[PDB]
């Protein structure tokens, strides 16, 4: 579904939250 | 869906949230 | 609707919320 | 409704994390 | 509902690291 | 509901996010 | 549910970004 993909979306850009805190 | 289209608008200001911080690393 | 509207406010949250760390990577 | 305002609530708190970050932009 | 508390609850988190990050800042002085 | 549950674990981390700089 | 699932995604990561900014604090 477009939402759960979205979410997934939001949850990659969080990681490079965290990745971009190396 | 708007929904879905807003959502992917807030991961796209999170990526901000992500560019923002390497700026912060860098500086 | 009302939920994306509400969304769509987060994400200008999150704008401001970059905004102001580009401020202090520019202020340290 | 009850989701729409909580999300808005939610908005709210992250314009205050911005609000952290700009005090910290004007010390800093 | 339940997803309004737990909505809720994230924005109370939230709150908690607006404070958390004003703290930590002027712990560094 | 596991929506809910996911939404409680998602404030979970974010207060986890809160003590990593109170600490 | 895919919905559900995403959302523990998006849990998983925030638990991410305090683990790198605990060691960012160490550091």
């Amino acid at each position: 579904g477009e939402i759960a993909k979205a979410l997934r979306e939001i949850a990659k850009a969080l990681r490079e939250c965290a990745w971009a805190h190396r």
